[PDB]
């Protein structure tokens, strides 16, 4: 079948470019009814703390990228790395060497001076049955002496690299742990990986890994190497530079799919199409078709597509995510409007769900403060009269609703031979305390029957004083 993986080197969280890598590995698998696995490099026993790897698991969780297998931990496979090196040894396809760090520097110094790229000359390739003390003990892989290794990278095409300028790499360390390159091969092979989608730093490594597959007698995966993402200014985006954490987009209150749409479009396209559903991406995405030049961030673009989905999605889909942003502010939700009803009111006025909750709190708690400017729209007494009328009729039929309040409010503005301009203006100050809110029916409605009536009286008893 198709087997992809996402194997991140645990930092504090899931970096946005990791998210994209994971997205593509996830689509490639799902698309063909394949399996998508997740590995975790927890060999440091620091860095990878449970909070650090939960920040990854929860990041993937929120985005919707689920894995058929794992998370499968590098610590669980220490002795598996150990045994495959020993197998490689017994088969004469890897050797030990014992050069000191001082000795190795001498070779980097002797190599760079000739204008040749530093290698480890095969000084121990045919000999010692070493072992023991000498903490410089390293197991090195016998990389083929001559020729080339070549692979059809699905993105970058034919890459051919010569076996000269690929040295006999260390594959197993003195601390009982594999070198990076060996492990990814041991991992990919043991996990049946068929398509290895990764950033283009590792393109130089691929040939080494290929030669290790070959010695192992293992199927070589297809490789897909992509230009990693650029900073909004232009710098390359990375963990050392102050990178965008994906979870900061949950808290900023962008919709999850809005982001995977946003991500997908960095470095991939389908002619003129900018908005894909979860299906449109399964059906149309190909990892072949990712653009050979690096895509750049555009938080402006993100803002738009987030609004499109705010506007266009089912408000019930958005309801629980608003309840995330609302709950953050200390709100007792059970005593307020439905989140979905708020969505409908605010979705065309706000760019993020955090903007929305900030603007919706007025509905969800009492009306403690009034903007002084806006109360000088009670100024007249003749504010008492429209509010009193609003109040009378806002005792509307047991169907309390946007529509139900509109008619009531339409019927109050007439009883006074006034524009709805005049009934609504102070009524906005009564239930909001400010001159700004959605259309009055929406806002009168979001307070609830009880809440409006309380709020109106509260304004009325203030005006009578």
């Amino acid at each position: 079948a198709c087997r992809t993986r996402f194997a991140p080197s645990p930092t504090g969280y899931l970096h946005i470019g990791g998210a994209r890598t994971a997205l593509y590995c996830w689509l490639e698998a799902r698309r063909r009814g394949g399996q998508f696995v997740l590995r975790i490099e927890d060999t440091d026993r620091q860095r990878s703390t449970q909070a650090a790897i939960d920040a990854i698991l929860e990041a993937m969780q929120w985005l919707g990228l689920g894995y058929d297998e794992g998370p499968i931990y590098q610590t669980q496979r220490v002795a598996r790395y150990q045994e495959v090196a020993e197998q490689l040894l017994a088969q004469g396809k890897a050797y030990y060497a014992y050069e000191t760090r001082e000795e190795l520097d001498a070779m980097r110094e002797a190599a760079m001076a000739k204008q040749e790229k530093p290698r480890y000359d095969g000084a121990a390739r045919e000999q010692n049955l070493p072992y023991r003390d000498d903490p410089n003990r390293v197991i090195r892989f016998k990389n083929p002496i001559g020729g080339t290794v070549v692979f059809d990278d699905l993105i970058k095409g034919r890459i051919e690299i010569a076996n000269s300028e690929l040295d006999d790499m260390v594959i197993f360390r003195p601390d009982g742990l594999p070198t990076y390159n060996f492990a990814v091969v041991v991992d990919d092979w043991d996990m049946g990986i068929t398509e290895v989608i990764r950033g283009d730093d590792h393109i130089n490594n691929t040939p080494r890994q290929i030669n290790i597959y070959a010695a192992l007698g293992a199927p070589v995966p297809k490789f897909a190497h992509m230009p990693m993402i650029l900073d909004e200014q232009g710098t390359k985006l990375s963990k050392r530079t102050g990178a965008a954490d994906v979870m900061q987009y949950k808290d900023a209150g962008y919709l999850p799919h809005a982001l995977i749409n946003y991500l997908a479009r960095l470095g991939w396209s389908h002619g003129d199409q900018e908005l894909f559903t979860p299906q449109e991406l399964l059906d149309l995405f190909d990892v072949k078709d990712v653009n050979s030049k690096a895509a750049r961030l555009d938080m402006a673009k993100l803002g738009w597509v987030n609004q499109h989905y705010l506007k266009t999605d089912d408000p019930a889909s958005i309801a629980p995510q608003l309840e995330y942003q609302l709950a953050k502010l200390g709100v007792d939700l059970a005593a307020g409007p439905a989140a979905a009803d708020v969505v409908v009111a605010l979705r065309e006025r706000v760019h993020t769900l955090k903007e929305m909750a900030e603007k919706a709190v007025v509905w969800y708690q009492p009306l403690e403060t009034y903007d002084a400017a806006a109360v000088m729209k009670h100024l007249k007494l003749g504010a008492e009269v429209p509010l009193g009328k609003a109040r009378e009729l806002l005792a509307a039929v047991d169907q309390w609703s946007v529509d139900s309040v509109s008619a009531a409010l339409h019927d109050a503005a007439a009883a006074l031979e006034l524009g709805m301009g005049k009934v609504a203006q102070p009524l906005r100050v009564a239930i909001t305390g400010t001159q700004v809110s959605p259309d009055i029916s929406q806002t009168v409605y979001l307070a609830g029957r009880e809440g409006a009536l309380k709020r109106i009286d509260a304004a009325l008893t203030k005006i009578g004083a």
